[PDB]
């Protein structure tokens, strides 16, 4: 529990991350790549789905939308709970690396690694417009010792200038994704002089 998808939840939770996919792989594959489509995830088709070339049934479009809405509500629960340097781990409790299981781990630096290996498949760009949004912000973090180099990282592979041959910003751009550049400048500005040097 604490977080789990078993419920009628994870209908609402696929909705919301518009991971509500077209049950059949035939029409889902060509909505995929149709901008007018809820669904739309790459404006180029890649010429060798490499996928389709194994010898066994690889994983559903609906169990990649399945594993990736768990993905997400644990990565929301991990940042929004404030914890980023992940030292206090959690337990069972009195208050009254790639499977996901019964076990919540409840730290920025799992889900994050988790997101890094979903990145291998297709989800909306309107899926890809809220995570650009979450990890510029969480980059930007301050306090405490986070792990911001793979936080950068996370947010170059979001916003890909070619991700086969694929421009995922001019499609944040034209989905209308929206930074504010003030905090940016405002941490870039820490390293001009400040007049105590204490």
């Amino acid at each position: 529990f604490n977080g789990m998808d078993s419920t009628s939840l994870l209908n609402e939770r696929l909705q919301h991350y518009t991971l509500d996919y077209v049950s059949d792989r035939a029409q889902h594959m060509k909505n995929i790549y149709d901008p007018s489509s809820r669904w739309f995830s790459r404006s180029v088709r890649p010429e060798f789905p490499i996928e389709e070339f194994l010898p066994y049934k690889t994983e559903s479009h609906e169990d990649q939308a399945k594993y990736l809405c768990h993905v997400l509500v644990n990565l929301y629960i991990a940042i929004s709970s404030l914890d980023i340097q992940g030292l206090i781990s959690i337990s069972s409790k009195d208050l009254a690396k790639i499977t996901a299981k019964s076990a919540t781990i409840v730290n920025v630096n799992h889900w994050t690694n988790e997101l890094k290996n979903c990145l291998h498949f297709d989800f909306p760009v309107a899926l890809r417009k809220s995570l650009a949004t979450v990890y510029y912000y969480l980059s930007l973090v301050q306090g405490q010792k986070v792990y911001r180099q793979m936080h950068v990282d996370m947010f170059e592979r979001l916003v890909s200038l070619d991700d086969d041959r694929t421009n995922f910003t001019e499609l944040l751009q034209k989905q209308g994704l929206l930074l504010d550049h003030q905090i940016m400048l405002n941490f870039l500005c820490e390293f001009l002089p400040y007049p105590d040097p204490d």
